């Protein structure tokens, strides 16, 4: 066994090669401000946290700190304030399964994100994927098995080794929602938990289908919405990195090539063979071990073939979100023009469904390569749903005496956030205050109670490197 | 050499195995009436021959007879009548390169289809793909090299052996248009030819791109249109089986897997290994021969994987053509309501472009599998172009006093053909009359002049087998 299991440093003496390679994800220190790259996204997520801050993923090394640095988590004053719940910690630290094991799952999912600010202090580590006694692959978060069984699939424990080499990634790289769960503790006090739940009841990655249509069917049946759009007033569904669901629909997934085969290639230093734990941000940069063992041709040729896929996805991504953004703005105009909720009934259903399809397609960044067919198909479907809604809107507008309406420009993050009612300067000030106050208090208490050793990872908070999405001071 | 090489039966004595397997395409005797299956196609091609008769492909054995049987070729009464030109024989017979070599290319392309009715009497044969003296692969139709060179690709003769195994198919399975060409013969007479031309000036199959965008650029630049849509009055572009262009864009094409690898798989009879000349209508039905030499997988699983691709394509196909169909009808309503050509300029450009993208995606039946990515992307693009045009149309219609217009239904061949101004009962009557008179007179002369031996292929005309698209009783 390993004492202080959540502290990956502790494993280093037993497994130096895995520890050293694991820490190398520190090298993946760059992310792209997606709201600045594709401002239409701000309009799509208007009224939601994602319209504030949303960057591409970077090294696992920065997972915990980026979750803290993001405008999405806001600026809490204490453990009872802040916009987001405890569930936001779930896929960022080994301290998560620890707390679930100690205090219970429901208790872990009860309260504000700030509640565990001092408890959840170690980044995605060894304990998130391995047993401390045997080092065998292991998943300690109960949401995964719950989703697998809902999808009619085997639990992690009933799966094969190759299945697990993928499932230890799926414990986080999946689509989910927060299920409001009412419960009662030991003392008999009624509480409310927001439980990470995978909407897999209708299956995922089944015969080439990512599972999006089934998810929509499920979400509508339980009448769930992540938020109400602040422009169109549409009950919306947010998609989040459905890496596993899409991977399962793609050819590699259908052929049994695990995430680990491409992202954690086997390697050999001297006479010792081991798995490279620097989860590769871009396997195309390590083609020799990530691909060429199964593919026989030039690396430049294969990298070129993959780039064509990125171009195709980008082409449909732009079309879909431009249509979706206009659909929201035009719905806002219709409301202003006097259109009733009943009149907007069908329009809203199509915007909800369409954006979810399009969002799911782009929410897992590797989708364009892992699952090009479902990705292109869903961007096509989401775009069409939006266009279908826009055709109804032109008629509704005309009926209300509005002709030739043209939605405003949302071609820059600034213009879009203005339309979304987001004051980034204010949020940045409030967020910077938090980081200089409460956050440092968290790291102070954590070090004092031996919960973490932040001195070993000082280069983790890069908020001031001049590459921040919101801290442009 | 081989005298009367246009008569494939003359090659039997030298290459019996290739001849007997070539004849077995006779077994692929079924086609699907695509206008009955997807009546939206009738609206799409309204004002053009394809709105009358369009079936899926069937055995090479039936190519010439199906060309003669189609309502598209009409009912000529003599050598100077009939709706179509000589170019329609071009990819149906070995007598084609014979006529080009004897009479010259421009002369072969000058005149009505009926002009060569008693000369083009042998179906796709050995001579279409082989030199009669050496049996080496050979292409004798100049349009291919002309297209290849236009696309910056090597000529057939300069291509590799593996390239040639694809090019002997590309001589016919490609997109083309008729180029009105003014010329003067040896005796000083001025003539006009309609030359088969591949619109490849902007390249085809380049880095994952089928080449549709470049073709639109080309066609627009030369102000060419295949026909003026009779409902929307849009100058339209018709796509025709761009098998090679799409194949080149897919993974198999990019990896050098030729059409012949899957469609003319090697076979072993006793100690003789040769190419199976029964060009496989559905290679999935001969997986062991057509795929397992490169893939190690269960037949049901591989077939299931490919079927997924068909479902994805069918999903986007229906969406694109329903939007395109409604766009044409709504444009027709706009014309009736009083919209000018100036008011409809952008609407028509979008319809022309959108339909061409969608049509190219579905025009080569195997595209869904050969090139799933470009197929899905182009159907998405085509559908979007149609939706953009429809958004403009609601506004145009409203400005002309038309509110909430609902296009008529086109869910059955009968309904759509009526909207298309196609009197199939009448067309069928005159076609049958042509078949019973002139066609038979063509057959008589052919046998008498020793140009063909029709008795050897008595089962080729299946117009009365009960599965004709138009000959219904
Ligand atoms: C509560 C609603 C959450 C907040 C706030 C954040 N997450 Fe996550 N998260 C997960 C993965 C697999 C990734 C990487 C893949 C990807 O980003 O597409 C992320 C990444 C982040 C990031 C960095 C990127 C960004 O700027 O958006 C932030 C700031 C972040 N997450 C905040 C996985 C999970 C997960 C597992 C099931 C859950 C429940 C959440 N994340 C919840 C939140
Ligand atoms: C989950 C996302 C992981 C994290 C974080 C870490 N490891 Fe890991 N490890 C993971 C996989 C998918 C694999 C391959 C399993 C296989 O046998 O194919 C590994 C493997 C190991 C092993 C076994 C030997 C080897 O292949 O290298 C060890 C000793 C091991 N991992 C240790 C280890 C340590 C110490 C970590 C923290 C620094 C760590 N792993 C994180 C998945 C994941
Ligand atoms: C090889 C066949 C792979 C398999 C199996 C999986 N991934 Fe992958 N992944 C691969 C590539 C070539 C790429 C594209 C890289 C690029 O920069 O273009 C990806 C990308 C990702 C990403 C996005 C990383 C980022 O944007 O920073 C993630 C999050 C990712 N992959 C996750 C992942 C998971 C969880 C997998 C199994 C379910 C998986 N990948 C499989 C190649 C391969
Ligand atoms: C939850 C605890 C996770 C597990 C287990 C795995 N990933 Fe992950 N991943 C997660 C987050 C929160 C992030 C973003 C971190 C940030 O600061 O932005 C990521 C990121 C990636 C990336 C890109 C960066 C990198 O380290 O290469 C990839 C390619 C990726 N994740 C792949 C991946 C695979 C293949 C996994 C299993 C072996 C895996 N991740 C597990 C959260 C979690
Ligand atoms: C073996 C374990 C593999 C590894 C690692 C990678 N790929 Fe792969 N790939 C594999 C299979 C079995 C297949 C299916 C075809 C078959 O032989 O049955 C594929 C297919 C591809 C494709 C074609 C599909 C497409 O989207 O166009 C591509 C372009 C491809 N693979 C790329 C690729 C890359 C870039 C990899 C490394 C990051 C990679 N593969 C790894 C098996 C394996
Ligand atoms: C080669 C460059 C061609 C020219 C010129 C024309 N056709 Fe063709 N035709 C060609 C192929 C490769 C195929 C099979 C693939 C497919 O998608 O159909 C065909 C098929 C036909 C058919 C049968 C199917 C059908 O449409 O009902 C007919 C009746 C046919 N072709 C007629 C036809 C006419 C009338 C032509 C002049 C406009 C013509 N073809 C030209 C290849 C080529
Ligand atoms: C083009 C559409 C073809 C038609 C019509 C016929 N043949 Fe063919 N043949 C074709 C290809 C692509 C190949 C393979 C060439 C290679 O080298 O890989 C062949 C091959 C032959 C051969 C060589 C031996 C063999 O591989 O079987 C012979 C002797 C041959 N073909 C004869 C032949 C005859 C007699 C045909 C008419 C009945 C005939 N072929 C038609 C392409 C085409
Ligand atoms: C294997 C990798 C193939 C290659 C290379 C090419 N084709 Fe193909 N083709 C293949 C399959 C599996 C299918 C689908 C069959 C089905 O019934 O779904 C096809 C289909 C065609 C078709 C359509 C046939 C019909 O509908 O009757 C045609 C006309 C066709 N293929 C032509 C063709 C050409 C000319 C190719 C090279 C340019 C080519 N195929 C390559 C598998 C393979
Ligand atoms: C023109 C002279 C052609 C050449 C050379 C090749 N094909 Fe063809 N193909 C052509 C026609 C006009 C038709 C339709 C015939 C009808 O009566 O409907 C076809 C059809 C096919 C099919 C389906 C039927 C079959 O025999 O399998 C396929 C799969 C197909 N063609 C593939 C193909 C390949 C791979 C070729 C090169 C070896 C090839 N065709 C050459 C016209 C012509
Ligand atoms: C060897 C000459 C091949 C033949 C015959 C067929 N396939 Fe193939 N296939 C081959 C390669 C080189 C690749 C690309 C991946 C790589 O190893 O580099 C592929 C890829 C596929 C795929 C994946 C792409 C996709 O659309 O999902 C599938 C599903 C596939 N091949 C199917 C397939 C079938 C059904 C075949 C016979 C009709 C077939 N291939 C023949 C090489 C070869
Ligand atoms: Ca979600
Ligand atoms: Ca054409």
């Amino acid at each position: 066994g390993i004492a202080g299991k959540e502290k990956s440093e502790e494993w280093a003496k037993y497994y130096p090669r895995q520890f050293d390679s694991w820490k190398k994800t520190k090298e993946y220190d760059s992310f792209t401000d997606m709201l600045a790259k594709d401002p239409a996204l701000v309009i799509a997520w208007s009224g939601y946290a994602f319209s504030k801050d949303y960057n591409s993923p970077r090294g696992h090394y920065y997972a915990l700190q980026d979750n803290v640095n993001s405008l999405r988590t806001g600026a809490p004053v204490d453990a009872k304030t802040g916009p987001l719940p405890t569930a936001c910690w779930t896929c960022k630290s080994p301290d998560v399964p620890r707390l679930i094991e100690e205090d219970g799952e429901l208790e872990y999912f009860t309260g504000k994100w700030a509640k565990y600010g001092s408890q959840i202090v170690n980044v995605i580590g060894c304990a998130n994927c391995h047993d401390d006694k045997t080092a065998e692959l292991k998943v300690r978060v109960p949401h995964l098995n719950r989703g697998l069984q809902a999808a009619g699939l085997k639990t992690f424990e009933e799966s094969t080794h190759q299945d697990k080499r993928t499932l230890v990634c799926a414990q986080c790289h999946v689509e989910y929602y927060f299920k409001k769960t009412e419960w009662k503790d030991a003392k008999g006090a009624d509480k409310t938990a927001m439980v990470v739940t995978l909407p897999w009841a209708n299956g995922v990655g089944k015969d080439g289908n990512a599972g999006v249509e089934g998810m929509i069917k499920y979400y509508d049946e339980i009448n769930f919405s992540d938020w109400t759009h602040n422009i169109s007033k549409t009950p919306m569904l947010k998609a989040q990195h459905p890496g596993f669901e899409f991977w399962k629909s793609g050819i590699h997934g259908q052929k049994g090539v695990s995430c680990a085969d491409c992202h954690m290639p086997y390697t050999q230093e001297g006479s010792v063979k081991y798995s490279d734990h620097q989860v590769k941000e871009n396997p195309l940069d390590s083609m020799d071990q990530s691909c060429m063992n199964c593919h026989r041709e030039s690396e430049s040729k294969l990298r070129g073939i993959v780039h064509q896929k990125y171009e195709r996805k980008e082409f449909l991504n732009k079309v879909a979100f431009d249509n979706i953004g206009k659909a929201h703005l035009e719905t806002g105009k219709a409301i202003e023009a006097g259109a009733s909720d009943e009149e907007l009934k069908e329009v809203r259903k199509l915007i909800r469904h369409g954006q979810f399809k399009a969002d799911m397609a782009i929410a897992a960044h590797g989708n364009y390569f892992h699952a090009p067919e479902e990705t292109l198909r869903l961007l096509a479907a989401g775009s069409d749903d939006a266009q279908k809604a826009r055709l109804l809107l032109v008629k509704i507008l005309a009926k209300h005496g509005v002709m030739d309406y043209i939605a405003p420009d949302f071609d820059t993050k600034d213009k879009a956030q203005k339309l979304a009612k987001v004051d980034i300067a204010a949020l940045a000030a409030e967020k910077m205050k938090f980081k200089q106050t409460l956050e440092q208090e968290w790291k102070k208490e954590a070090k004092a109670k031996g919960r973490a050793n932040p001195e070993l990872y000082k280069d983790v908070d890069t908020i001031n490197d001049g590459k921040s999405s919101w801290n442009k001071k």
